[PDB]
């Protein structure tokens, strides 16, 4: 039951989705407000550490959502040779390389790896109860070596 399907955008249709997350920045901390949120995710953009996501041009920030909002997330993966994916789970770090991070409440199997000058991009609902959730990658090696971010949903 994890979201697994895709469809392709290119790099000017990649960065048109990328402006359409709808949080409010401070420090690294994206914050959101309102009924229907946008969260637009990326798997490395160009410049960024590896391996790393980026939501609202900012590096693996703590997202903060309204209790009772309707969460709607889209993830792109834009980095070459990797099938990342985008996981969310209650499990804590530190992550194993193998992380053991279920149930998984939400997310994405493995991103198709970019081709023919085109990225891999899904999108998914989330209703989430209040507490404290991670965003994680479940390839081996990722997320023990930072590839996850927090989640506070009041
Ligand atoms: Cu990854």
């Amino acid at each position: 039951a994890l979201d697994t399907t895709w469809k392709e955008a290119t790099l000017p249709q990649v960065k048109a989705m990328l402006q359409k997350d709808t949080g409010k920045v401070s420090g690294d901390t994206v914050t959101y407000s309102g009924k229907t949120v946008h969260v637009v995710a990326a798997a490395v953009l160009p410049g960024f550490p590896f391996p790393s996501f980026e939501v609202h041009g900012k590096k693996n920030p703590t997202l903060d959502i309204p209790g009772g909002a309707t969460v709607d997330v889209t993830f792109i993966n834009t980095n070459k040779g990797f099938g990342h994916s985008f996981d969310i789970t209650q499990k804590v770090p530190p992550y194993a390389v193998m992380p053991v991070i279920d149930p998984i409440v939400a997310g994405t199997g493995f991103s198709p790896v970019p081709k023919d000058g085109k990225f891999g991009y899904t999108n998914f609902t989330w209703h989430p109860t209040a507490g404290t959730y991670y965003y994680v990658c479940q390839i081996p090696g990722h997320a023990a070596t930072g590839m996850f971010g927090k989640i506070i949903v009041k």
